RNA sequence: ACGAGAACGCAGCACCAGCUGUCCAACCUGAAGAAGA
């Protein structure tokens, strides 16, 4: 009951195929492996 | 009316022949197009 004012399209490559882009799964895995601390983020060799 | 007069230290001759400004080296490292209530 709020109309279709805006539509956020899924990310696609040049040919129009949908695909999960880079760094998406990387962040989804960082949000798990980074369970210890918020400090070691960039220099973290993990 | 001078130990003097006359007399080019001159002629020909390529500073030239051979020789890679070359060898080794990732423009690389980390990053959720995402979240109120």
């Amino acid at each position: 009951s709020p109309p279709m004012n805006d539509l956020n399209t899924f990310v696609k490559d040049a040919f129009g195929r949908p695909y999960i882009p880079g760094s998406s799964l990387k962040g989804a895995l960082r949000t798990a492996i980074l369970n210890d601390l918020k400090e070691d983020t960039k220099e973290n060799e993990v």
